[PDB]
């Protein structure tokens, strides 16, 4: 059984955090001081360290930095409130994986323990900037909530999660958040994004191929996701031909790898998404009608960042420090009027637009602080 430790003075909240985790099946043990995490580093090596920045020993870099004194390899996460994301992005500077913004929620949670466990140790890659708030999940809106309940319903189930949304506003981390609460959390989860591959090699992509099928013998996604998760990610851009396999895939579990007609067959949950509108992809004649039913099953909608009230603030704390970490700087904090205006404008481009904005700001500025003058236009 994998041991997460969690630091964490807070007694309520470390309980609420163990609480999110029990999906996951783990040995989960608490102490809320420097000295006791460090003293049970001594006998237990955890998978993974769950760390608040504020203790009342010492401070949470204080044990960041004796963990790294003897153990450069274990995981740890560090969990701050906003105030502290200065304090974060120097955690990550010195040897931390990633940061967790406060108040956490259970998928939020959950997702980034399961990537922490399985990166060290088979699933789709995965790095920092892949992390569920800097995607926007992240924040307690009602429509949020409402995705996490569809997510906690569907997530026992076997039944196909059909997810629809604008580009970029969470579909994917959606997928691993069904996932992570399933049932199939310790198995793989693969994601295959369906415009990101040529349409002469999505094929062998998704269902292997044996040596010599084109100009060795490679495992496709459905092989890898074998007793767990298969996401097709922008399900829509498969041509007409391929949708035909896929369709057999579903009502048979059987496939061909590309250049053999040998038969074979996996056990897959199946989640897929789109930004278009699958329907209208059907009525034009470019989605097979019986493919959409069979797949459309659980619906799952993730609402754009302007029906989210203040979850904007949330995502752009999160980006602010990635993009501090990325470009080299050291902003920890916006200003309230520059929070009042991100959260006026409508951000048509969601959150690849938020992180376009927060980049832009990052790497024309130096300072602690985003302030007014800094916001380019359409903003302002």
């Amino acid at each position: 059984q994998r041991q997460v430790l969690m630091v964490e003075d807070t007694a309520s909240v470390a309980a609420l955090y163990k609480s999110y985790l029990n999906p996951l099946g783990l040995n989960v043990s608490i102490v809320g001081t420097g000295k006791e995490a460090l003293s049970f580093i001594q006998d237990i090596i955890p998978d993974l360290i769950l760390l608040d920045l504020r203790l009342p020993d010492m401070t949470g870099m204080e044990v960041l930095e004796r963990v790294r004194k003897e153990h450069g390899n274990v995981p740890v996460v560090i969990m701050t409130a906003h105030g502290s994301i200065d304090i974060a992005v120097e955690a990550i500077r010195y040897g931390a994986q990633d940061f967790l913004i406060k108040p956490c929620e259970a998928d939020r949670l959950r997702i980034t323990v399961n990537k922490a466990l399985k990166a060290e140790s088979t699933s789709t890659q995965s790095k920092q900037s892949d992390g569920a708030q800097y995607q926007g999940f992240i924040g307690n809106s009602l429509p949020m909530q409402a995705v996490y309940r569809v997510i906690e319903s569907a997530a026992s189930s076997k039944a196909t999660v059909f997810i629809t949304g604008e580009s970029g506003t969470g579909k994917e981390v959606c997928a691993e958040a069904i996932h992570a609460a399933s049932p199939r959390h310790d198995k793989p989860f693969i994601a295959l994004n369906c415009a990101a591959i040529p349409k002469d090699l999505i094929e062998s992509e998704l269902f292997g191929h044996v040596k010599g099928a084109f100009t060795t013998e490679r495992q496709g996604a459905v092989e890898m996701a074998h007793n767990g998760t298969l996401m097709l990610d922008e399900l829509c851009e498969m041509d007409l031909d391929l949708q035909s396999k896929l369709l057999r895939f579903i009502q048979t579990g059987t496939y061909q790898k590309v250049g053999s007609s040998k038969m074979s067959s996996v056990d897959v949950r199946f989640v897929c998404a789109t930004n278009r509108n699958p329907w209208e992809e059907v009525q034009e004649g470019r989605f097979r009608e019986d493919l959409y039913y069979r797949l459309h099953v659980i619906p799952i909608s993730l609402p754009p960042l302007r029906e989210r009230g203040g979850d904007i603030i949330e995502i752009a704390h999160a980006l602010l420090g990635l993009m501090s970490l990325e470009e080299g700087k050291s902003f920890s904090r916006f200003s309230e009027p520059v929070l009042r205006l991100f959260e006026s404008y409508s951000w048509p481009g969601n959150v690849r637009e938020l992180q376009n904005v927060i980049r832009n700001i990052v790497v024309l500025n130096t300072d602690d602080e985003v302030k007014l003058e800094m916001v380019p236009p359409p903003i302002l």
